[PDB]
Parts: C-alpha cells; structure tokens; sequence
C-alpha cells in the first residue's frame, strides 16, 4: 500500500540528493575547471540562488497542490538535468548565474518533494514515512560525501568527474521521479482568507512557527560552520576533515530521522516536550561550538545540534502533516521554507554583512546560539505556562 510510493520518493530522493560535487563545489568551480574568481563566485554566482530561491518558491506553494506534486517534482528532476549539465558545460560567470538560478528551481521543487509523500499515504504511516523521506535525504547526502571523498582520495578522480556522476545520480533520479504514483484529486483575499482556514490548527500554527524561526539559524549554522572550525583551528586538512565531519553529522541526523519513524511514540503530547528539550539541546549544543577552543569539541557540538535539529524538523514535519486536516501540503511546507528562508536572509544581512553588524564567525556562533536559546525559551516559557 504505502510502500511502494515511499520506496520510489526515497529513491528519488536518494539518487537526488546523493551528488559527490556537492563538497567540492567550490573547488570544482574556483581551480583549472573554470577558474572563476572568489570574488566573482560569492558576490555574483551564490547570491543569485537567494533570489531565485525565493522567487521560485513563490509559485511552488501557490501551484504545486493544484497540479497534485508530480509536475513540481519532475520540474525538479529536470531541474536538476539542467542545473549539473550547466555546470558540466557551462564556462562564464553569466552561466553559473543561470546555474544557481535551476539550483534554487530545484529547491522550491524540493519543498513539493517533500509534501507529495505526505498527498499520496493515509494519515495512519505520516509518523513513519516522514523519518523515511528525510533519512533517506540525509542518508543521500553523506553517501555522496564519503563517495566524494573515496573518489578523490583512492581514485584520484577530478571535480569534473565528481559532477559527472553527480548528473548521472540526478538523471537516474528523474527517471525514478517518472515512475512516481499520481495522488487521487482533491481574489486574492479570498485565498488569503483560505490560507486563514489552513493554519488555524493550534498545533500547527506553533510548529509552523518553530519551523519558520528555527530552519533559518540551521541554514546559517551550516554556512558559517565551515568557517568557524577554521577560525577555531587553521590547519592543511580542511578538506578531507571540515566535509568529512560534516558527513557524519549529516548521518547522525539521518539516523535522528529515521529515530521519529521506526519507534511507535505518541508524538502528539511529546511534541511539546521534545521540541522544548530539542531546542534547548540545539542552545547548548550552538553555544558550545562558540565557547570551547578545541574543534574536537566543537565537532561533536556541531553533530548533537544536527542530529536535534534533523530529528526536530522531522517531527514537525510530520505533526504538521497530520494536523492539517486540509490537501494543502506544499502550501504550508512550502510557506513556511518561503519565511524561513526570508528570515534567514534578514538576519544574515544584519549579523554577517558588511553594511549590517559585520561580526566575525568568533561572536557569529554566540548570536545563532543566542537566537536558538531565545527559540528554546520561547517555547519553554509557552509550554510552561500552559501547564
Ligand atoms: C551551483 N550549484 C549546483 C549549487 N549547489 N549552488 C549553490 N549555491 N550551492
């Protein structure tokens, strides 16, 4: 019943997310291959996927329960033929632009990914899938890591190879997003009197608003953490270490995921104890990368924040599934990604740009720590009171 589509969105997602150049990114695209310039690769190219991002998803959850989330997904199958084949044969920073561009398509089309497990089972597998589906996500990602890493460390085999079985893995992913199970069918005040409708559960209106605050500084974190630990220790081994200890971290939240679907735990009066005990861990676990002046310590602070946060996201995942008794998945997935999304770009133009605070990645991890503990005590003190 529900194993079959579960079985063809994790492998979807699998041969997805799982791409070897996604580490070597910058190095694929910063050395021989296409010597674009640092300058030009962080001011022009990276800053394009922001906007794309966003103006993206702004379809994507306007549109993708109307077309029952097939079309948005196989958008982002080949989205993602586009994107690696772009940046496979693409020379110029116009091009890379074009690349981020489908990159952020491909993200919007993530969000209609995620929703469209969710369209297709009854309400009775939403605890189970939902794990699956991001555990297979992260499973993917650390796959490809470790494969990324193998392949450059036992086989020698350059960036360009590393993306061209990257496409491959993308292509064998759109082909499995071609087999996947059409779901069953179903002014502007008007629709925005409906999203009223979608919303008013309690339960969700407080999950949607940790997921909105909370993704943010999680997307920061994993930007910034890469600097931090080489602020924290400058060595020679940052490639095969700083990806590499954040492949495992990307595996401990896969096995947080797949923590929320194989145990059978009543998950709708734990939610607010686990989100509050999670967040907290999330604080203590962000103000102890900041505080502690060793990158051992701060490896195993950047795992247990993952693995809370992963295992966190993927219960809110799943308790705004079930408790949204309307079709619109994506709408609520995909807005709350949208202002996600947007709060994160606010706060990293006033914490880390240079017209904002211009704080180094020294107090950069104080603020997120800071931000998380104030979403930590938030819910605390809501929980507390309610009781
Ligand atoms: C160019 N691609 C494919 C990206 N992943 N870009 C990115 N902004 N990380």
């Amino acid at each position: 019943s529900w194993i079959y589509p579960t079985v063809i969105l994790c492998l979807f997602g699998f041969f997805s997310m799982m791409r070897p150049s996604e580490p070597f990114l910058i190095p694929y695209l910063s050395g021989p291959d296409k010597n674009l310039t640092s300058a030009e690769i962080t001011n022009e190219i990276f800053p394009v996927w922001t906007y794309s991002y966003l103006v993206l998803l702004l379809p994507v959850f306007v549109l993708t329960d109307y077309v029952r989330y097939k079309p948005v997904i196989i958008l982002q199958g080949i989205s993602f033929i586009i994107t690696w084949l772009l940046l496979l044969f693409g020379q110029g920073v116009k091009t890379m632009q074009v690349v981020e561009f489908f990159y952020g398509m491909v993200t919007a089309a993530e969000v209609a990914y995620y929703a469209y497990i969710y369209s297709v089972v009854s309400p009775e597998h939403y605890q189970r899938v939902s794990g699956y589906c991001r555990s297979v996500t992260l499973a993917a990602y650390t796959a490809g890591s470790v494969l990324a890493q193998l392949l450059v460390s036992l086989a020698n085999m350059s960036y360009f190879y590393l993306n061209v079985i990257s496409l491959a893995s993308v292509s064998v992913a759109f082909l499995f997003s071609l087999f996947l199970p059409m779901p069953k069918k179903s002014v502007f005040v008007q629709w925005f009197q409906d999203l009223k409708e979608c919303y008013s559960s309690k339960r969700l209106f407080y999950w949607s608003l940790w997921w909105a605050f909370a993704t943010a500084g999680f997307n920061q974190v994993l930007n910034y953490v890469q600097i931090l630990w080489d602020y924290k220790a400058p060595s020679q081994d940052s490639s095969i270490y700083n990806g590499a200890v954040e492949a495992i971290a990307t595996f401990g939240g896969a096995v947080a995921a797949f923590a929320v679907g194989y145990v059978k735990v009543n998950w709708d009066l734990l939610g607010e104890l686990a989100l509050v005990v999670f967040s907290v861990v999330n604080a203590g676990s962000l103000f102890l990368m900041h505080y502690t002046a060793n990158i051992w310590a701060c490896y195993a602070g950047y795992l247990i924040f993952k693995s809370s946060y992963m295992l966190l996201i993927t219960i809110a995942v799943f308790q705004i599934a079930v408790n949204l008794n309307v079709e619109r998945y994506a709408l609520v997935f995909g807005i709350n990604t949208f202002i996600a999304l947007v709060i994160q770009t606010i706060m990293t133009v006033i914490v880390v740009d240079q017209r904002g605070l211009n704080l180094p990645v020294s107090i950069q991890f104080l603020v997120y720590g800071s931000y998380f503990a104030v979403i930590a005590g938030i819910f605390l003190m809501r929980s507390m009171y309610i009781t």
